[PDB]
């Protein structure tokens, strides 16, 4: 038996930089807010994980109103606590800027560290909107991702 | 034999509340405008599972321009493209749905959601996951002006 | 020993139709902006490809900077992507596209896409599935300002 999961975040420009995405300090004019680290590609990370081990969302576990890297790890714990372990993950960072493909191999490796796997079971990659949409207009940097795992 | 898909859908507000999200009844001061019921996360949900068995999608299977759909019930959907999949030779792996909206809130509204699509899916609550995600006010969810949906599915021969 | 992955592409609409969308050429008033021929379709799916065999992306191997790609044919990427992703021992489980955008229909095209994908991927076309989907004239997509793509793959060991 295989499981899916499919998570999505956004987080905001705002506040001087660098932005923290895949676990890598990415120097930029500008930062993003939120209220933990803003990491987008962790957070959509951990909600593709719990969402595979129907778990819920990191909203549901982790309520904002009562670190990214930390959430993850606290979300895989649960998650092999289920009987789960990881097949792969893929994530896709929408942004305009900055650029992401120098940073992406560090961002691998980092995860691959928090979910105790072999980088070649995780994957990273940036995509632009050319400069459509709020990503486009870099107003904000999006990130999806999906896993799969198996029991 | 395991087979992936995916689905998105977005409706506009407008009109009177409530919106309909997963099944679920949920006040609010809009309602989506839609040529169905215009529920986003069943419809994503339809499409994953359509998609996942190659067997097209619901613009194909239920479009907008037929009025026979107008004000129908996306659960009726679901199950007949369930029915559908079914009769390909394909079971339930899993499904995950993210709900991509500002507001209302959708937390309270999941556990109900995961109800209905269990009983439509014929499946366990332990293979239907639903989540809430916000743009953080930016872009047209974020901004307020509608509601997006993805799922993804997993299937199996 | 499966593996998912997921591919995302955006292009812009400027001047004059036709555009080419999973290969086909799809008459319409704008045409899209890119170095390449501006296929968002096979540009997500290559992603997806490329993301479930874990090497890396589009704009890593393909990138616009390169004349070389200049009016590159989108399916020669694919096929490119695909020989490197097979020498790494994967098959091919199914891919799943979604479509994004206001208009031109694409439901006309999508049988004549699938042929293609099946065709480039050496598959057979039950693996393959293309959807289309609106987001009701909102945002970039709804105001016609371009089309955006996603796609699933799964591959096996
Ligand atoms: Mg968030
Ligand atoms: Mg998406
Ligand atoms: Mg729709
Ligand atoms: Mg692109």
């Amino acid at each position: 038996a295989m499981r899916i999961g499919h998570g999505f975040d956004v987080h905001a420009f705002g506040g001087e930089g660098p932005i923290i995405i895949g676990g890598v300090r990415i120097p930029y004019e500008k930062g993003l807010l939120a209220h933990s680290d803003g990491d987008v590609a962790l957070h959509a990370l951990t909600d593709a994980l719990l969402g595979a081990a129907a778990l819920g969302d990191i909203g549901k576990l982790f309520p904002d109103t009562d670190d990214s890297r930390e959430l993850l790890r606290e979300a895989w714990r649960r998650i092999q606590a289920k009987g789960y372990t990881l097949g792969n993950v893929d994530v896709t960072i929408i942004a305009q800027a900055p650029k992401m493909l120098p940073h992406i191999p560090q961002m691998r490796v980092f995860i691959a560290e928090d979910l105790g796997c072999h980088m070649d079971e995780v994957n990273v990659k940036a995509t632009t909107t050319e400069k459509l949409g709020f990503t486009g207009r870099g107003e904000g940097i999006a990130c999806e991702a999906v896993a799969l795992l198996m029991k």
